[PDB]
C-alpha cells in the first residue's frame, strides 16, 4: 500500500538531485550516501533541522527519468569513489540517506505536475538542489512504481 509512505511524506521537504552519470546514481543506491556541492550541502543541513523528512529525488542527467528518492537520516559529515564531471575537494561532506523507493519513473508520468517553486515549470525542470514545494513534491513521490523491497517501518522510526 501507499499509506506509511503518506506518513513518511508528511510534512516533508522535497529536492531535486541531478546526477551527471548513473554511476554515481548506484554508488548512492548501494551505499545509502550522497554528497553535493557546499551551496547545496548548506541548503539541505538547514532543511535537515527544520521538517520531519527531507526527501531527495534523484535524475540522472538525459536519461529522462527519475531513478528514485531517499529520505536524509543526518547532515552532512566529513571515502566515495564518485566519477566527478571537478575535484573531490570540491564536494561539500557526505549525507547519509534511507532508500524509500530505488525504480524509476519516466519524465512523461509527471507532466501534470508544475513545481512553483521553479516558475510552475514541470518537476523534471530544474537545477541541483532545487526545492519541490510540499503538495508537488508529495504528488510526484506517489507517482513511483511501489518498490515492494523497502519496509518503511524502519524509516518511520527515525522521524
Amino acid at each position: 500500500g501507499t499509506s506509511k509512505l503518506k506518513y513518511v511524506l508528511q510534512d516533508a521537504r522535497f529536492f531535486l538531485i541531478k546526477s551527471n552519470n548513473h554511476e554515481n546514481v548506484s554508488l548512492a543506491k548501494a551505499k545509502g550516501v550522497w554528497s553535493t556541492l557546499p551551496v547545496n550541502e548548506k541548503k539541505l543541513n538547514l532543511a535537515f533541522r527544520s521538517a520531519r523528512s527531507v526527501i531527495l529525488i534523484f535524475s540522472v542527467r538525459e536519461s529522462g527519468k527519475f531513478q528514485g528518492f531517499a529520505r536524509l537520516s543526518s547532515e552532512s559529515h566529513h571515502p566515495i569513489h564518485w566519477v566527478l564531471p571537478m575535484s573531490a575537494k570540491m564536494l561539500g561532506g557526505v549525507f547519509k540517506i534511507d532508500w524509500i523507493c530505488r525504480r524509476e519513473l519516466p519524465f512523461t508520468k509527471s507532466a501534470h505536475l508544475t513545481n512553483p517553486w521553479n516558475e510552475h515549470k514541470p518537476v523534471k525542470i530544474g537545477r541541483d538542489g532545487q526545492e519541490i514545494e510540499l503538495e508537488c513534491g508529495t504528488q510526484l513521490c506517489l507517482l513511483f512504481p511501489p518498490d515492494e523491497s523497502i519496509d518503511l517501518y524502519q524509516v518511520i522510526h527515525k522521524m
